[PDB]
């Protein structure tokens, strides 16, 4: 029973205080994306990828609500449950990257290399609101799925098209309505969805 | 491929012209619980139960939104997704029965005994929202799971404590918010939850 020790983060602002976890998000702060996790682990690698502004990559630079170290996409799985202080909360998707993250940092590529990388994130859904805290540590209690976060986001991104391991993800509980819904679409077009939009804001 | 004719009724009244289904359900009419589906056979089997009220068990007398002739419990699987005309949707838990049908029924223990032959029928989450009508059939675009309406009411209701049928359970694609809550509390709390509040008041 591995107890993942959390830094949070609601709007973005470092909270030490006990505070509520809603059906939307943190108070301060839809229902499949309330919160936003990110590995501590990976601001390393994006200060090594960019040494001459290695100071923006701390969090929450990646608009996290939870940060850990410890956790990351190929040790995390779909659907995954996890125990923080009252709270139950369920891994519903990877984070999409976006245009908008280019700006913030002021690197024209960054969205791009975050999803060709796979150094993502997840969201999660909370499946009971209750009291929280950053001295309250994440704790998986019920795994109920084969797909690592990093394995959803290889079928979503790095893959050409594959029917198979389309339903494979449409199998995993707890996969956010719009992840459903994107590869149901899919299945049933023969054709993968543009990322353009989304990653680059022209 | 296996399609099933419909019919639709909004909050309750047969609409027979196309209508809109959105996210929050059909226009007219929580997200996880945006549309109930109940099969047509069971009404024969409640006319034969209750032979002095028989005129009361046809549809659309348990709330159901879509009725239907070929899907039952036991051929339906959850996470099953279904395109009906231009929206998807997604099959999220079996229907609670609720001590509100005793009321409408005014026939005392209905709700008991719904859940007790898992006669239920079930709800659907709305995947993508679009025009629908009751000339347009639902048909099966992906199944999921292994796990039927049928057994998840059995998992839910019929079984003593079973860990292992909860982690079952709860590795079901679709599964509603609140089965995964009282699921998840039953492997925590290693007690099942009271029904009596529900089925009776």
């Amino acid at each position: 029973p591995m107890r993942y020790p959390v830094d949070v983060y609601t709007g973005k602002i470092q909270v030490d205080g006990e505070l509520m976890l809603t059906e939307l998000g943190l108070e301060g702060d839809g229902p499949d994306r309330a919160l936003c996790h990110y590995p501590r682990e990976h601001y390393l690698y994006w200060a090594r990828e960019f040494p001459e502004q290695a100071e923006l990559f701390v969090a929450p630079a990646f608009g996290e609500n939870l940060s850990t170290d410890g956790l990351t996409e190929s040790n995390v799985y779909m659907g995954d449950i996890f125990r923080w202080g009252e709270a139950l909360i369920q891994v519903s998707q990877p984070r999409s990257p976006c245009y908008k993250l280019n700006y913030h940092f002021d690197i024209s590529d960054i969205a791009q290399l975050m999803q060709n990388t796979g150094k993502v994130g997840w969201l999660y859904s909370v499946i009971a609101p209750g009291k929280v805290s950053a001295d309250a540590p994440l704790e998986l209690v019920s795994r109920v799925s084969d797909v690592t976060v990093q394995e959803a986001a290889a079928i979503a991104w790095h893959m050409p098209f594959d029917d198979d391991q389309y339903h494979r993800l449409l199998s995993a509980a707890g996969l956010s309505k719009s992840w459903t819904r994107t590869m149901q679409k899919r299945r049933l077009s023969g054709k993968i969805e543009d990322f353009s939009r989304r990653l680059w804001g022209k």
